[PDB]
């Protein structure tokens, strides 16, 4: 019952960057994404979550190298960026991930979305990225929640697309209406900035928040995974 915690990577021409709002062209460099990986393994990591920018953007892939940070992890990976046919996602399930999050792409195609949740069952989870209650073009939020809880969907990440990279904190008021919304498991993404911040997510684990991502605090050095650690432990 405690919050996982899922330190990110995301991959852009072979980096491992950070975006604000998710934009193209906001990148943020630092350095390779294997040794990162590695480094949250060493810290503790129970998760690591993975993103392929260049396949979300359609700008090529990094398939070898996300194979390759999956491959060497013992820990849990969640797989996302650009997850939208069947050969996109068969080459991010060839990698041996955990899981995968289908995504803004994905969604463009909501009956193959349906399809796959049917087949892969708990090794998909939802992506849905935010303004406000409009998903990222995209649709209502609360529409999307009931379709896909009908469909049978494992899990959300849900995403604050205004706070997401800013250090600002996180939308504690999204993540509690989702919770709302629906009866699944939500992991939490964007914004935050300090321990107190993952104090505040791990205070809604019995609402329905099972997890939370963390970017750019990590690697901005607010604070150190161990640190984090702690702070959402029991």
């Amino acid at each position: 019952s405690r919050l996982e915690l899922l330190p990110a990577v995301d991959v852009r021409d072979g980096q491992a960057v950070r975006l604000v709002h998710g934009e193209s062209g906001t990148e943020t460099s630092y350095g390779s994404p294997l040794e990162a990986a590695l480094s949250w393994q060493r810290a503790g990591a129970e998760w690591l979550h993975l993103v392929d920018l260049d396949a979300a953007f359609g700008t090529g892939d990094n398939r070898e190298l996300v194979r390759q940070v999956t491959e060497a992890m013992d820990i849990k990976v969640e797989l996302s960026g650009g997850i939208r046919d069947d050969a996109s996602l068969a080459a991010a399930l060839a990698t041996g991930c955990t899981r995968v999050n289908l995504g803004t792409a994905a969604l463009e195609s909501p009956e193959w979305v349906a399809k796959v949740i049917a087949e892969h069952g708990d090794r998909i989870a939802v992506g849905l990225d935010v303004r406000g209650t409009t998903l990222k073009g995209g649709g209502d939020l609360y529409e999307a929640l009931e379709r896909l809880d009908k469909e049978g969907c494992a899990r959300y990440v849900v995403t604050d697309i205004a706070k997401d990279g800013t250090l600002q904190g996180p939308n504690l008021e999204l993540l509690r209406n989702v919770c709302a919304a629906t009866d699944r498991p939500v992991v939490a993404s964007g914004g935050v900035s300090s321990l107190d911040d993952l104090r505040a997510i791990a205070e809604l684990v019995p609402l329905g928040v099972e997890g939370s991502i963390v970017g750019k605090a990590l690697y901005a050095k607010a604070f150190t995974l161990e640190e984090a650690l702690e702070a959402v432990a029991q």
